[PDB]
């Protein structure tokens, strides 16, 4: 089903919650800015086509709570991503499209 | 309701079809690359906050048919936009959020 991922947990941690989501090809994932802004979504290119990873990324930073970004995943695969400003804190995620 | 806008008409014209869509605040619009690529979505900032217009834009160019971009409009207003490479051809659109 379509998935919603919180950027910054309710418990106040620099994480994507849930960190791993599984969807069906053709579905979308919406990231909603929650706590400890700012955040962004950058997909790494290992295991998936470099250009697809780029098209799925949203490099602009989100500041206000409730702001969101949506990406539609039409091709099956394992897409790992991260929040640039919080990479050191380990704010990483994964989307499995089947 | 959620709206889908074709970038490049079935009749083979450099236009957004439908050029004007009306949605309810909170809903989203999905632009799907159809014909005469490439295309992108850039919202102009007159009548709406400059930063909101930027957050709604998708500057990257789409080439393959079926590729898409999604933007969620949570704030009411009239958002006019255009396709950068086809501005001269008059490829412009409008989203009315109520
Ligand atoms: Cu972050
Ligand atoms: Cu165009």
């Amino acid at each position: 089903a379509n998935a919603t991922v919180k950027m910054g947990s309710d418990s106040g941690a620099l994480v994507f919650e849930p960190s791993t989501v599984t969807i069906k090809a053709g579905e979308e994932v919406k990231w909603v800015n929650n706590k400890l802004s700012p955040h962004n979504i950058v997909f790494d290119a290992d295991g998936v086509p470099a250009d697809t990873a780029a098209k799925l990324s949203h490099k602009g930073l989100l500041f206000a709570a409730g702001e969101s970004f949506t990406s539609t995943f039409t091709e099956p695969g394992t897409y790992t991503y991260y929040c640039e400003p919080h990479r050191g804190a380990g704010m990483v995620g994964k989307v499995v499209v089947e």
